[PDB]
């Protein structure tokens, strides 16, 4: 374990080489290991439609097949090689529907009883319709024990091929046990690492929704749209995020949470929400730096496709390699060391500024780079003079402030290299 990769994943950091093959991922593991990532998200392993990337996100079954990033055997081999590094296998799964017309799917799920048959016309404040409307694409009867059994059989297949953890799409549209939906029990029983997809809270109402987020997070860690909003807003407007983390400021525990530089969705469909496919590398990396900085919040880097439109972006390609950059590289070994050296979050000097107790620090300006004289958040970061890992310039930490010249990343980071 040359690069000291972790056992953990929530207390951990992730890459998605977005629809790069198993073989691509497998071959680059030495490099990914030098780049310090403990874990890797991958797209759903079922048999699929090909080409336009979402045809993997529209699989015919809840079973592994040969697929747009390779065979089941190549996945296993990736699992094997990852385990030679000890690297952790994360698989993305779309639970709440298979391929968008039922006539294509697993024949034992085709019957209407396996679906929430409410169809379109969801009021986004109606929690039940949000969890029960087929959005043109189906909406599965997620509370149904056999719907859970189908997913269980797939999760068993995934763990049987050495999958170490999972991501869940459409978690907003999945229920909770108080809504009769033990789906979460039915997947967490596999003892896997997990997290889930939510945007705009559990539904778009003001209040009480926090308790639905609690009941979800009693099983899972989760995404955040409104942190994503202020992130995209702030760093595209050349500003740092004023919040340290939105739903944790709404009282949720950090081990229940994830943030990103961008979601694949905010690049991979169309620009009204796909907007990041026309917003800069070193604009959006600003958000990645803030996200990965947070203690016990889990975090992911994303490989930007060869294309900037829903119809134009495809599966089966080696996307952008900006993870080879200094900033993305520094962020990971920083996590690896600063795990358990808890954080203080601030904004200082027009930057998010984050300091790790008896440990390192991060600075992230809303835009640009240069000299800084930022607050040592809570006095957490260890006083001393160091190389800033990001620029290679000299930086100094003191009990009150940190200083030095930030590189064009707009991001600076320090540790005992």
């Amino acid at each position: 374990n040359k690069y000291k990769l972790k056992d953990n994943i929530q207390d951990g950091v992730i890459l998605h080489c977005f629809d790069w093959t198993y073989n691509d991922i497998k071959a680059e593991l030495p490099k990914i290991a030098k780049a310090g990532f403990t874990s890797i998200q991958t797209s759903p392993a079922q048999p699929n439609g090909t080409g336009t990337w979402y045809w993997l996100y529209q699989p015919i079954s809840f079973s592994i097949g040969t697929n747009g990033v390779g065979t089941k055997a190549e996945l296993q081999s990736l699992c094997d090689e990852a385990d030679k590094y000890g690297i952790k296998i994360i698989v993305d799964v779309v639970a709440n529907h298979l391929r968008g017309d039922h006539n294509n799917i697993d024949n034992d799920l085709k019957p209407s009883e396996y679906w929430h048959t409410f169809g379109g016309g969801i009021d986004w404040k109606n929690r039940w319709q949000v969890t029960h409307g087929s959005i043109g694409m189906p909406d599965i009867a997620t509370e149904n024990p056999y719907v859970q059994q189908k997913v269980c059989n797939y999760v068993q297949e995934l763990k049987s091929v050495g999958v170490d953890g999972l991501r869940w799409d459409a978690a907003k549209h999945i229920g909770v046990p108080s809504e009769g939906d033990d789906f979460w029990k039915s997947v967490t029983q596999y003892g896997l690492y997990n997290y889930g997809e939510i945007l705009g809270g559990p539904d778009d109402r003001s209040t009480g929704n926090e308790d639905i987020m609690k009941e979800y997070t009693d099983y899972i860690s989760v995404t955040d749209s409104n942190y994503g909003k202020e992130l995209r807003d702030s760093f595209n407007s050349g500003k740092a995020p004023t919040s340290s983390g939105n739903w944790s400021e709404k009282g949720i525990s950090n081990d229940k949470l994830l943030y990103w530089g961008e979601s694949h969705d905010t690049w991979s469909n169309n620009k009204d929400w796909g907007f990041s496919n026309e917003m800069s590398q070193n604009v959006i990396d600003r958000a990645y730096a803030v996200a990965a900085s947070r203690n016990k919040v889990t975090a992911l880097y994303f490989s930007r496709p060869s294309s900037t439109n829903k119809e134009s972006i495809k599966m089966g390609e080696k996307g952008s390699t900006h993870f080879t950059s200094s900033e993305v590289a520094q962020i990971n070994k920083f996590h690896n060391a600063m795990d358990g050296k808890a954080d203080y979050y601030t904004v200082s000097d027009g930057c998010s500024v984050i300091t790790r107790k008896d440990g390192g620090a991060v600075i992230v300006k809303g835009s640009g780079s240069g000299e800084v004289s930022v607050e040592n958040g809570g006095g957490y970061a260890k006083p001393g003079t160091y190389t800033d890992a990001v620029s290679g310039n000299t930086f100094t930490i003191t009990s009150s402030t940190i200083s030095g010249t930030i590189g064009s990343s707009g991001i600076a980071v320090v540790y005992d290299a």
